[PDB]
């Protein structure tokens, strides 16, 4: 998800922060962590 904080292309950039989560999801230890990844 996104911060909800946009009005131009706020899905686009929703998707945008979805990547940076699942990437820092990963940099916390990914599946390895026991934690689901975030969508």
């Amino acid at each position: 998800h996104g911060e909800g904080t946009f009005t131009s292309d706020l899905s686009k950039q929703m998707e945008e922060e979805a990547v940076r989560l699942f990437i820092e999801w990963l940099k916390n230890g990914g599946p390895s962590s026991g934690a689901p990844p975030p969508s």
